């Protein structure tokens, strides 16, 4: 797999060091001087270009990579133009950062394959962790349910699972459990739970709400 | 709980939209008049003030939320100043977006009770999704264990749970199986496998990558 | 039938007086200030806004009009993005200036009903005056029949049509032959051809040519 | 016959590559260095020069061109700087792109030969569609009388010529009738009319919207 990424921001820079990190082949393609050269030691091969222009976008050898990724979230037409030019050099996996909805309805006109919301989806998933402190992280399987790993509190100091009736009452069942760094995967009834550290839990959306304000 | 965001961009506009939606007081601050005018409908108070200013910022009467986000991610020295107010004024919480590894380290020195970098975190989940095709979304539990919602492939069509030795050898559990927007929560032996649809595993970092290269 | 123009530049003012002059109900919309002050007398009503805001298009009442034309075209995020939201409110006919072929296809793929290239189209026309200075005005009927205004030469005076063997050898047809302000709308054999004034002729592209070159 | 352009715009370069399509030396002049490499294809010879100076003009050999063709329309002063350059070089032909009614009065008094307006001719040209959809395209042979290429409307299917007045009470004459891409050049009565196709018509500029409105 050959991958670039076009547009070296905050977004686009970590797609670079990580998929460099992972030992792939990564072309960093940037219009800035001073973030190229920044971001030639964390890629295989960094250009400065103009994405906009075919005659620079040919010179790149942009046609033997499966996965181009547009990482420019700020200029409209800087975005929608290069995906455009990509589109018509039949790159088969086209991933373009959005800016707001009117730029998601562009690139899905234009053939973009999948669209990138990257602070909007942050924005939703910390305010998840605003709105209720006892989450840490959630991942939703669906619109109804989703896998929540919850921060223990006071009042589960010293319980065991079995007294917890979460697979009875509430409908959820306990995944693993975290205890200071040390993870128990599928634990069995009955493990006693310890102070304020991790533990995972499944089930659904409105379900866990009720396990987190009863209990 | 009342929250006040600072700075409304696209990581500051999506927590004013999601806490207004959870029914929250949200005060949206922004020095921008466009985007004030954009967001007032979208929080409950929205304001057109300096956050640098500490002449401004007592007029909002910013020591009466417990929550202050401040959504400043490109300018350092917004972003450093506004937090040493806040700090000055005794705010509980105060969570600022960071724009690199320089500027989180001048957060924490400055007292900032969490950090968070938006582009930084999506770029890794998206690189992982780049990496291998199979997955589709994945959560973190420790450095080691992980939930992976992989993608149902064509060798795995019409097979059975317990034909899959995912808990003997893999060392994996499967956690549950969506069917074309029907989710099966915690499956039992034996079930079907479809087409490719999502599929929810648990296991060992480097056990769900052997799981996904032999099956 | 109510005509909408947005952005007021050399190509955009110039339907807004047109259209008046013929008596028509003309929106004229422009971001510069300038621009709705010199096109205020020239337009039924004349508002400073901002295409590419809803918020501004719906405060116009812009889904009154059948016809809106969006003048723009040197910016093209500002030209995409107004009709991908007369696009989205359901405007009949949308007709855009484009600025180079890029454009062109953006424009086509967010559902744009007419394109039109000003200065290209006029080039094409220019340049091919400069060609061959016997011509003056054509209008093609096709890719290989036109309608050309040629210019009378020195040769041609004092000839009769029946001596130009047009209709036997070049096999083109005269159209009109008009005399010092004086048009004669299809003349019959013969009238007498005077000094260099407008010719129109009729007939296959390389059959003009043909006829210029040999008389 | 040997072109120089000077001004790559939408209008100038339009007439580079018509040109140069034609078979012709053309000398592409302008100030930017990306639209020379642009059209450095496009023409004989582009040259990076400033026009409003007089030793990088005579660097050009600019004395040996019959015809320059002035498309710079947005500088007035680096408009009527060069047309005077040219005219005291004794350039046989000076064509110039003109921005407004001011500027097309500067021109004339320093001696442009030929004065155009793209836009505004365009502009022109298409409000003239827009007020009638039944018209495509038009040519003005005076201020009385012009060639139209209509549209035929659903009343005109299954029609004769013969059966159309257009001689004796209309005083228009038919020119040539396209049908799907063929083209019959002078139709002799009687031709059956078919669907929503080109129709071209010859007639006084009264005389051919009365045409419209009863047939
Ligand atoms: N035409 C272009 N071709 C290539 N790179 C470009 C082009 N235009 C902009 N860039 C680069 O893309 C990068 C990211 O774009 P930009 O900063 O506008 O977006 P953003 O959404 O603010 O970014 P991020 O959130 O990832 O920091 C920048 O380094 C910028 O220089
Ligand atoms: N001193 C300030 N006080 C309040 N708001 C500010 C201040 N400085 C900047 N802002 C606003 O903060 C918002 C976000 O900041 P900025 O655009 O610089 O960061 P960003 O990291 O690029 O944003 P995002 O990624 O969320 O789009 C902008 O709307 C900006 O106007
Ligand atoms: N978002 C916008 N909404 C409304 N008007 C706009 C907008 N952006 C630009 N305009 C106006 O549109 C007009 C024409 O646009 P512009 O000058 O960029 O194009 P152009 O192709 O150079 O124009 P022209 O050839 O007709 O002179 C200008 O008067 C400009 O102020
Ligand atoms: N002094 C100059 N000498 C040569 N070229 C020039 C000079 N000044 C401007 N140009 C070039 O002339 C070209 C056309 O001029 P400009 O863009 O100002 O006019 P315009 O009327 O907006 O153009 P168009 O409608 O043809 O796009 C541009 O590419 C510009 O760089
Ligand atoms: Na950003
Ligand atoms: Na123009």
């Amino acid at each position: 797999k050959q991958f670039a990424v076009i547009g070296l921001g905050r977004f686009g820079g970590s797609i670079c060091k990580e998929l460099h990190r992972m030992g792939h082949e990564v072309l960093a393609v940037d219009i800035n001087e001073e973030k190229v050269n920044a971001y030639a030691s964390y890629a295989t091969h960094a250009v400065i270009a103009n994405a906009t222009e075919e005659n620079e976008l040919l010179s790149l050898g942009i046609r033997n990579f499966e996965y181009v990724i547009v990482a420019i979230g700020a200029n409209i037409q800087a975005s929608t133009l290069t995906t455009l030019l990509l589109k018509e050099l039949d790159i088969p996996n086209i991933w373009v950062k959005a800016q707001n909805y009117y730029h998601h309805k562009v690139l899905e006109k234009i053939g973009a394959d999948r669209i990138i919301h990257p602070e909007k989806d942050m924005g939703v998933k910390i305010a998840q962790s605003l709105s209720d402190e006892n989450v840490l992280n959630y991942i939703d399987l669906s619109d109804e349910y989703s896998i929540v790993e919850l921060l223990a509190t006071r009042k589960l100091d010293s319980k065991s699972i079995i007294d917890l009736n979460v697979r009875a009452k509430y409908g959820c069942t306990i995944l693993a459990i975290k205890h200071h760094g040390d993870i128990c995967l599928s634990p069995a009834p009955e493990d006693i739970i310890r102070e304020q550290d991790c533990l995972v839990i499944m089930g659904h959306k409105k379900d866990i709400k009720r396990f987190e304000n009863e209990g």
